[PDB]
């Protein structure tokens, strides 16, 4: 669930 700031954002399955 954790998104952190990339681009693109990458959101992690938690």
């Amino acid at each position: 669930g954790k998104c952190l700031f990339s681009n693109p954002p990458i959101c992690f399955p938690n």
